[PDB]
């Protein structure tokens, strides 16, 4: 067959299968098909037969609305994704779902959906197998070499997260990524000169990427010559400017926006069978077709090729094939968590009054030498995160480094961190103040979806920050992430509640964690062998009384401190008193019902929550029976003791509004 | 005195102002203030005595942390803002913030420190004198004509939000916006060239912007030419790359990130008093230095010039006039109450099940005759969101239009909106699918502090969407929405509470209104006249029992239909059951007790709530003795109709949780 035949084929399963669902989107699928062959027939080094072979290159499709193009690429070339699958786009259960997911199907790298995370979580990807490289490889055993790959559309070039990403994937000279641009003049308002009129191409030289301008991306000479060229420049991120048709074959709607997100119609596909010489019925395939497209042949001489290269590397470098393995699969030390309960434990024998940022870093200092997948950073805020300890090493001064100086880029950091994760051999940590988090917010939601693995360090979590004010002060952040679907996150209330909290947060192989973590000094609490073993289960009791409390208060973070001073003013008065910390609410919601009882019984609704965030959460632990002492309002600028005092974070307002609640109970 | 020592009026006045606090940032302003003194004193358009003068030239500081820099030349410049003022920077209720606010201080624009969101305001104000210029300007009669000039740092240039806005203004052929970058070298990590190496000006090239390089930020002679340079380029937004170094008059501390954040010392503050040859003490401005720096004479002069043009126009164009100035003062029509409520009241006579994003557009339609001021658009979803009326006209294709082309740009397109609100003349709306909301959620935050009037317009609200699937399906989304202070969030059940939504929205004056709007087709309810007018009051009783209720039925949205369809099931059997509609639970909890008790009584507490969102929401309503038919996942990609019964928004579903609770 012609390269244009088996590119074909792409097209027909595309928009043979979108009109099946009659939901989808035929359009950049049809477009970039050409683009797709020469890439994957030509140059993508994978074993279909093994999708998590390690040194695997790695492909993005950004544009992920063209999911038909990577179900039909997966499908053509052998993976696990049988024809009934493609049949079933876009139908509950179906390993085609309507944007790519990862875990849902058979090498798929990343879920992609929302335009412009795609190439970020590329960047992150190269990053990783640059930093990988250099951790590893040694003279004569270059056991990590391989391109990331990735596909993007007008959509994604609009939006920031591209410029955050691109930027720094330019100073870290990122030689190993390569990204194809479908340059098609249309997004879905219409022709895009109305709205998008950058030089492309200029744009990305001041990144400093290698930039390929007038691809006929119809092309397939014109497009290997392209990337042939591209992987010939090893010190700068190439940009291939592909010049496409968008819905190419369709005589009548190719070129324009309605190819894009909709089926294009019995009628139309008759007629782009006819241009395109397409003779298949729906979901067919000659034998012939599959014998061009399949890469099962190729894909094991390649992985076998590569597993010897790892066994002569095993035999002369045993412990750093032995860390490969591991890191690769995202396995623990064996004695982490011995070494970490350790810490654990010194902690709360050795009280500090210091803020929980502080505990942070000291945890990572802890976990620093038992770690060496961190790959770890900040969003210019290094010295006020406090992400850096002894051992850490910027990737731009020494490749083989563990941290990255990330820039004012909030989501690109996140999405970059969402690519670490999901490449294999590191442990990512990103962090800024806690306000900022709106800036990644999508970016954190993905990791949340897509389960990864990812520690959030946010700082600066209240009007505890003081002068800085109410554009930096959260309220309601916080609760944004609780309500999170599978996001864990921790606001710990003392330097030993922040070494759990981390410890969880390392461990958690399913989803990533949020630590929110304060500027200013918070006390630590006396716990027995039972309260600091429960801390890891979300919400506790930390002061009790004998028989059933009158009055129980259910605090976090910095107002722990508050809530127990205000239980020992009422308990000197006689009050029986209750002081549960919730340093997590996903983890305390994930105990069984014998213990959220024995922390919260039902029978006491005499309830006070103390928190210097959104009040309106609480209502969950309350209930309408209860009293809470939060903000409803923005913060304002001045001295945070003077805040506090402001908004009612005193020990006399805890006292009064809980005695107020009692009052009302009792009449 | 010398143009020096006029900027080193403000060095001294910042580093003393940081140093009294024990905090803030004396960097930037240290290492601007030559720019400062240039713009202010030689070409800035403004009166201290009027700082709403309707024709004023518009300053942002993107680089908003340098604070000190604003609140010394406002100071200096005679506004409303005495020495006192900076002696209480950074202390409680000061008009002097760490951060600039709008409202707080004569003369702040804009509320900065969230890095890039500034530029982006900017860029707002600077299509809202475009526009308004071309609206409003007539033969003889130019009344619109003003520059938006805006300070920004690394910072605003490495975030993404610049890329979105400077992007979109290079489109635009912005003539009368520009840029100064505070080029100098030094982020919080340090020296930036670790983090960031763009070919800055390269770049602003690519967005169709006139760049002018190398520019002696500490150099008067420089920064004029290049400030002229700009003026003269009209037909492109000018980027002016200026040479700084930060912290410019400390021995020890200038060029080094130490001076970026904190106090300098006060061992550093008398080397730098030394090395500027500043013989004044804190807080000591002498008179010479006031008389060249005080506008004024100039500015009353310049006003009131203005209002003799504005005069003469208004008598040849009498209706025109009226207009700019209802518009300007963001006024609504006096007849727009009565004309909205004819509407609201004919849809409810009219039943239709359409999309409520249709009925969005629908109201779109109605109010767009009445409201010349509407400038909407949309993140590149025109067709699916529905933001177009018959009347739309788009400024890249007429300059005096009413619609923007924002592009996939949500981020850049709410902060831009900002700057339009901020402006005065016009009401913006914006529009993206919901979960895109996630992008912009800042800029949204934003809306609500500053105090803004914007009509968010947030289709594809749920798993109702269908296919798509959970990268698009919101859950959490409303719910982070309403939690947000001074925000208000509506999602209608049907096209006659999407138009009372919509009026809330527009009437709004104090405030952002974001729209929770549908995919799917929603059935309309019926009403009488009284829960017609009540929807206004974000909660009503919709279907009810006679006596004391047994069970409450909580929905919202696309839900109603569901809670409704549980409620007759339940009637039937005898349960004295009633439904709430919430479209709106910032507009309930406003109301009176007295109504809260008639809608939801204290002493039921047998309650349902039912929303295709994140469930931990509806506690705030149900307490700890009801129920909840949420979400408490992500998504599926799948069909509509399978996805609300996978799910379990199905009449058995409501009514066996409901029969739990009894
Ligand atoms: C961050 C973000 N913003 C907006 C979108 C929306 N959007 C996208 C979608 O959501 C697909 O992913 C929509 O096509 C929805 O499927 C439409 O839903 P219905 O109207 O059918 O209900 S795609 C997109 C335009 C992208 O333009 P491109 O130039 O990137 O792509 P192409 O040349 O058209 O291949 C835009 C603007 C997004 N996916 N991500
Ligand atoms: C969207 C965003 N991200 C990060 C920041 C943090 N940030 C900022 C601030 O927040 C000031 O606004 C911080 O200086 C905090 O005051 C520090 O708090 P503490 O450590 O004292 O507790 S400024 C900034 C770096 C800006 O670099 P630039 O190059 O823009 O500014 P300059 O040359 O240093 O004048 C960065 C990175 C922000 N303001 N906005
Ligand atoms: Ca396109
Ligand atoms: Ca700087």
């Amino acid at each position: 067959s012609s390269r244009k035949e088996l590119a074909n084929a792409i097209r027909a399963l595309s928009m043979d299968a979108v009109q099946k669902a009659k939901s989808g989107h035929p359009g950049a699928p049809m477009g970039m098909a050409d683009i797709a062959e020469v890439l994957w027939r030509d140059f993508l080094k994978h074993n279909p037969q093994n999708p998590s072979w390690a040194d695997r290159d790695r492909f993005v499709l950004s544009n992920g609305h063209g999911s038909m193009l990577i179900y039909s690429l997966l499908h053509l070339t052998g993976y696990d994704l049988p024809m009934e699958e493609l049949k079933n786009f876009r139908q509950l259960h179906s390993k085609t779902p309507g944007h790519p997911e990862v875990g849902y199907t058979a090498g798929v790298e990343t879920t992609t959906g929302p335009l412009g995370q795609g190439i970020a979580n590329a960047v992150g990807m190269a990053i990783a197998e640059k930093t990988l490289a250099a951790q590893f490889n040694r003279p004569g055993h270059d056991i990590v070499d391989h391109y990331t790959y990735a596909f993007m559309g007008d959509g994604c070039m609009m939006e920031g997260i591209s410029h955050e990403v691109c930027s720094l994937a330019g100073t870290l000279k990122l030689g190993k990524l390569i990204a194809f641009y479908d340059d098609n003049g249309i997004s879905i308002d219409g022709h895009v000169e109305g709205w998008f009129t950058d030089d492309t191409a200029m744009r990305f030289e001041a990144y400093g990427w290698h930039v390929i301008r007038d691809i006929d991306g119809h092309d397939a000479a014109s497009i290997k010559r392209a990337v042939e060229e591209a992987r010939a420049v090893t010190d700068k991120p190439s940009l291939l400017m592909c010049k496409t048709i968008i819905g190419f074959g369709s005589p009548n709607k190719a070129g324009t926006h309605d190819s894009h997100g909709a089926p294009l119609g019995d009628a139309e596909i008759a007629l782009t069978r006819e241009q395109l010489g397409w003779k298949y019925a729906p979901f067919e395939i000659p034998s012939e077709i599959y014998a061009q497209w399949d890469a099962k042949e190729a894909g094991q001489a390649k992985e076998s090729a590569w597993n010897e290269k790892f066994a002569a590397y095993a035999k002369a470098y045993p412990q750093e094939a032995a860390e490969f393995t591991r890191r690769m699969k995202g396995e623990m030390p064996s004695d982490f968590d011995a070494k970490a309960k350790e810490f654990i434990a010194k902690l709360q024998a050795n009280p500090a009054k210091i803020a929980s940022r502080k505990a942070s870093q000291n945890a990572i200092e802890a976990f620093g030498p038992l770690l060496p997948e961190f790959l770890g950073g900040s969003a210019d805020l290094a010295p006020s995160n406090l992400t850096l300890w002894s051992g850490s090493k910027a990737i731009n001064e020494d490749a083989a480094g563990n941290y990255i100086h990330y820039g004012v880029r909030e989501f690109g950091m996140t999405a970059i961190a969402n690519g670490i994760s999901l490449h294999g051999g590191f442990l990512p940590y990103t962090s800024t103040f806690l306000m900022f988090v709106e800036y990644a917010r999508n970016a954190v939601r993905m990791a949340a979806l897509m389960k990864q693995r990812q520690v959030m360090v946010y700082t600066h979590d209240s009007i505890g920050l003081g002068e800085d004010g109410p554009t930096h002060q959260p309220v309601e952040q916080v609760a944004s992430l609780r309500v999170t679907p599978n996001m864990s996150t921790w606001r710990p209330c003392d330097q030993v509640e922040s070494a759990v909290a981390w410890k969880y947060g390392v461990e958690r192989q399913d989803g990533p964690t949020a630590l929110i973590l304060s500027r200013q000094n918070l006390a630590q609490q006396e716990r027995t062998e039972e309260q600091l073993a429960n801390i890891a289960r979300g919400g506790y009791v930390l002061k009790d009384c004998a028989g059933q409390p009158e009055l129980i208060f259910i605090a976090t973070g910095s107002e722990v401190e508050l809530a127990v001073a205000a239980y020992e003013k009422l308990t000197a008065e006689g009050v029986k008193a209750r002081v549960v910390s919730m340093p997590s609410t996903d983890a305390f919601d994930k105990q069984d019902a014998a213990y959220r009882e024995s922390v919260l019984p039902k029978a006491v609704t005499a309830r006070v929550a103390v928190e210097a965030g959104i009040a309106d959460y609480w209502y969950k632990y309350v209930g309408l029976n209860g009293a809470i002492v939060g903000m409803t309002t923005f913060g304002e600028s001045a001295p945070a003791e003077l805040l506090f005092e402001e908004f009612g974070f005193t020990v006399d307002n805890v006292v009064a509004k809980a005695k107020e609640l009692l009052h009302h109970h009792h009449h």
